């Protein structure tokens, strides 16, 4: 060539121009270097603190961070360099590129493939899973898998061609061997089709020992059991339980309990001349029986006033029914004395020592695990569009339709590397620390 045949040098079927180029430039290019500063900043953190740069965990993130950096690199060069200069792609100028994308892929998978080995150390030798995976062998089996990643990338570069081999090309790709696609398109499918089966088993061992669960139930009037019920919330949230909050009102106590390991429930003091449970938890107390508590971890918390005669008399009878019923009670119940917010570090206190009724490991082997599931489902949410395409590509040819979604499929394979950081953020409790360390 020619016009050349260039790196997002693309069909580009126009319904609207130049709004589109204009804007679809501005925002494209906007889109990719937010990700590569997002992925930077990523990257720093793990590097900047010894607490995380020393967590076989993390080797797995900053993993993963920097081949969404790679791609999203190549993806903001490539975009100025021929969107904005114009510049023609030789041969091997084409390849890099193109194996960089590659390669941030293929690290990507490489990376959700370790992360499953670790996880099946995790369940198979619990007792001495933390002298197995150190952060030496992290760093070693790290280190083989990028080489691993970017030797496949190399490899059409080096020798795989269009034109050093006299094949078959790639309706899609110029340069690209056919051939080289199916042993690409087959290796990473392999190890996919694996991963989905392990984090899925992953998955359903976390929850074999315990799910982690938790239930509050309140029933309160002017709010102040409502606010105390939403403060232990966040501090069970921030602990890694899934935690789920309910007023009185609103629930059927047949099995109420049910999948929840952990159930809190709160209740204010209303005995005007007596000793009444606020009016939307009574019919839950007279039907507690049915709600499955014999046998799991509860604990109550409930607001009242000292200069009634039964201070908090509602958590009183809230528990010796819950004594009664067999219910493991976890810890004395909490008893707010007049406003909540006035007494807050009792509360989160209190919320600290009910936290512990599920043992760290268990939890934290849960997130771990829908940590996993989820990076795993957006990945196959972004680029498995793409990788479809390619699977029309060699088996049968194309489509002038498949050519016109490719534009858009490839968009998403962008966006799997601006969400990732965005999840490392919303799950990873040690990773935002790190991050305010830094202020
Ligand atoms: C095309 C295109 C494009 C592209 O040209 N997008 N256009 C679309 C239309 C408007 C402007 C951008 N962008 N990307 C892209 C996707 C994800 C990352 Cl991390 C990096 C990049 Cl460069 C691609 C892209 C490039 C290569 C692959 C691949 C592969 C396995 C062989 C998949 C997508
Ligand atoms: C009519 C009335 C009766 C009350 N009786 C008691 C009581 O017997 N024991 C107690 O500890 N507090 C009693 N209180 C105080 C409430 O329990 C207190 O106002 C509580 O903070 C309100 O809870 P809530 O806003 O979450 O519904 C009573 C308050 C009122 C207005
Ligand atoms: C393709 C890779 C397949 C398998 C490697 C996974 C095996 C890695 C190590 C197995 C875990 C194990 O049992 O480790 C023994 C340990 O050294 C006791 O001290
Ligand atoms: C050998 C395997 C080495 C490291 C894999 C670690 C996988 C753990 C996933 C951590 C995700 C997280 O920190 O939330
Ligand atoms: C993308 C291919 C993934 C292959 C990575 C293999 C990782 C190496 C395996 C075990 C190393 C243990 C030390």
């Amino acid at each position: 060539g020619g016009r050349g045949e260039n790196f997002m040098d693309i069909e580009c079927f126009m319904v609207l121009n130049p709004s589109q180029q204009l804007a679809i430039a501005v925002l494209s290019l906007t889109l990719g270097t937010f990700t590569v500063l997002e992925n930077l900043l990523v990257l720093c953190v793990i590097l900047h603190s010894r607490s995380l740069r020393c967590r076989p965990s993390y080797h797995f993130i900053g993993s993963l961070a920097v081949a969404d950096l790679l791609g999203s690199v190549i993806f903001v060069y490539s975009f100025i360099d021929f969107h904005v200069f114009h510049r023609k792609d030789s041969r091997n100028v084409f390849l890099f590129k193109l194996g960089g994308v590659t390669a941030s892929f293929t690290a990507s998978v490489g990376s959700l493939f370790l992360a499953a080995i670790d996880r099946y150390i995790s369940i198979h030798r619990p007792l001495a899973y933390k002298r197995i995976v150190t952060r030496p062998k992290a760093v070693v089996a790290f280190c083989l898998m990028w080489t691993i990643a970017i030797v496949i990338a190399v490899l059409p570069l080096l020798g795989w061609n269009c034109e050093k081999l006299q094949s078959v090309c790639s309706d899609i790709f110029p340069h690209i061997d056919k051939t080289y696609l199916m042993f690409w398109i087959g290796v990473v499918s392999v190890l996919l089709l694996f991963i989905v089966y392990a984090y899925m088993y992953i998955l359903w061992k976390a929850h074999s020992h315990a799910v982690a669960k938790a239930l509050i139930v309140y029933g309160s009037t002017t709010g102040n059991t409502e606010y105390t019920a939403e403060t232990i919330a966040r501090e069970l949230a921030d602990a890694g339980y899934e935690v789920d909050s309910r007023d009185a009102a609103s629930v059927e106590a047949g099995g109420l309990f049910e999948g929840f390991d952990l159930v809190l429930l709160g209740c204010s003091t209303w005995g005007d001349d007596s000793i009444e449970l606020q009016d939307d938890f009574i019919p839950l107390f007279d039907s507690l029986e049915e709600t499955g508590a014999q046998g799991r971890k509860v604990a109550c918390f409930g607001c009242g006033d000292s200069s009634w005669e039964y201070f908090c008399g509602a958590v009183d009878a809230i528990e010796e029914k819950l004594k009664n019923l067999g219910a493991e009670i976890v810890q004395d119940g909490l008893r707010i004395d007049g406003d909540p917010r006035a007494a807050r570090d009792d509360i989160v206190g209190w919320a600290h020592d009910v936290r512990g009724a599920i043992p760290d490991q268990a939890r934290m082997d849960i997130e771990l695990a829908k940590t996993l599931v989820l990076i795993l489902v957006v990945l196959i949410i972004c680029w498995g569009p793409l990788l479809a395409i390619m699977v029309y590509d060699v088996f049968g040819k194309m489509n002038k339709l498949i050519k016109t979604v490719f534009a858009f499929c490839s968009m998403l394979c962008l966006l799997n590397s601006t969400v990732n950081p965005i999840i490392y953020a919303l799950r990873s409790k040690d990773l935002r620390h790190a991050f305010r360390s830094m202020f």
